[PDB]
């Protein structure tokens, strides 16, 4: 599989899209921007840049169509966890290693940098030049990016991880797609959108996928860890709803073509690492 | 007075508007969906509503066109103000006698009620069933918006306040323009655009009313905490003729307008009394 290496290809190409957005307008800003770059380039692996190229392929559009799309996903992305992060949050002094953004910078600076990057994100998608889709296209991706971000998407998934105290696999499923699943199946509904191409089915197609994806994710972390999947289901039984997952998603491109085989590779990737 | 009816009816025009968007999706978002109410829904003034409403109409639109745009500014204002009173930022209590969001509720839900509050002001001006204009018009209030709301407008000015030394009448103003300006723009240039009718000249012409009152806005609530700060560069009375000069320029700015600007004219002297 060439999974390692597609990733690298998206990494590269929104990294470079992204690293363009931090110039500071003018020098009293400059600090601000700064605490912006450090908090998204920070050798993140783009997931979400890269279901955003994949899914535009996937219906045979040019990657690069997508790549206003990518930054926006990245962007909510990036905006999330140094808002986890922070002391309120999961009080986290270290990301991958590295100091946080309120860490190296101070915590007033990390919240603002943070709320700077969601504003960008939406900015990026109605910008016609950054984002040459049809304008109806344009509105349907922030729409979406809307509602997957906010209260009834990511940040209701944080507000519903933080409220949780026993739950079931049913509770946790719930948690998850909304913490994670909403911003992934934004991250392909936008790069499907940015082909040109998109229609009902395909996209309904793509966000089965997607659903499958950002689960099967949380299922294999908990496995590669070891009230956590192997918990509620057995640790073998957890490696094998894994499995199943892995299937549903790729059961959701069957008759896509062969420019959905990134996606493809993605999903065994997900299930596959050790 | 006719100022004071007007300001009533948009208050109670976008007020009605905005208590609908707060209803949880789902059982385990009830908490959060009532800390994004308990945020917006605090009797507030909606200068910046009354804004888009009246730029509209200045305009010749209809001033349900501007009901998004209305919607859109007064969130983003909230959330600013949620992310303003935290530990971290002002660390304030009270706002009116009032807990503040993470008070009465706790500081991570305040973080996010606030957090989904600005996803929210996009997602409204993006629905084109609640924002039905032309979709480039659309487009340009999202793009007016996150410029205003972001890093280099009023996010960019907490930060400049954070990072501010004794400041000179030029700093105090360049922080003022981004921290408050950018929105108080952006709200005018939004009403503007929902009016159906917007052109260059008169958006220009309405940046420059904007840009005066929402320096008067400032000047004048300083003056009235007296009755770094404008009467402290200046002193009291030449904080008053400043006021009043700003005054003069946002009527200027209006020249030409038919009698539909009305709203806008009683604004800029209402601020400066
Ligand atoms: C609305 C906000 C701020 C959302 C954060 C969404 C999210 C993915 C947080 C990280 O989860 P985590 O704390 O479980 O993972 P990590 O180990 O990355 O902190
Ligand atoms: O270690 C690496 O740099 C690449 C590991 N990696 C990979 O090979 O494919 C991926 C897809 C998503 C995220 C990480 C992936
Ligand atoms: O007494 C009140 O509650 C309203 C006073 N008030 C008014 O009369 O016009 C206004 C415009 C903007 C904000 C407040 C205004
Ligand atoms: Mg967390
Ligand atoms: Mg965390
Ligand atoms: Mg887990
Ligand atoms: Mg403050
Ligand atoms: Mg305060
Ligand atoms: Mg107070
Ligand atoms: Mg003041």
């Amino acid at each position: 599989s060439m999974i390692a290496a597609y990733q690298a290809r998206c990494q590269a190409r929104v990294d470079a899209a992204l690293d363009a957005l931090f110039v500071a307008p003018r020098e009293e800003l400059q600090r601000l921007y700064e605490a912006m770059r450090y908090s998204v380039m920070n050798g993140g692996k783009r997931v979400r840049p890269l279901l955003a190229y994949a899914a535009c392929e996937a219906l045979g559009g040019a990657p690069q169509r997508a790549d206003a799309a990518a930054c926006a996903v990245e962007l909510i992305h990036a905006y999330s966890l140094v808002h986890d992060d922070l002391p309120a949050m999961d009080d986290d002094d270290l990301r991958r290693g590295q100091p946080t953004t309120h860490r190296a910078f101070d915590e007033a600076t990390a919240i603002l940098a943070a709320d700077g990057l969601q504003a960008l994100a939406f900015e990026v998608l109605a910008d016609t030049r950054r984002n040459p889709q049809e304008h109806a296209v344009c509105l349907e991706m922030l729409t979406r990016l809307a509602r997957a971000a906010g209260s009834a998407g990511m940040v209701g998934g944080q507000a519903i991880d933080l409220g949780s105290v026993a739950l079931d696999q049913a509770a946790l499923e719930v948690m998850h797609r909304h913490k994670t699943g909403a911003l992934i199946e934004a991250s392909v509904r936008l790069g499907a959108l940015a082909s040109g191409r998109a229609e009902p089915a395909s996209l309904a197609a793509l966000e089965r996928y997607a659903e499958a994806i950002g689960l099967a994710f949380q299922v294999q972390d908990d496995i590669l860890d070891v009230p956590t999947y192997p918990a509620l289901l057995g640790l073998e039984a957890a490696k094998g709803y894994a499995l199943e997952l892995r299937d549903l998603a790729l059961a959701a491109l069957d008759g896509f073509p062969p420019s959905a085989d990134p996606l493809r590779q993605l999903a065994r990737y997900i299930v596959e690492r050790r």
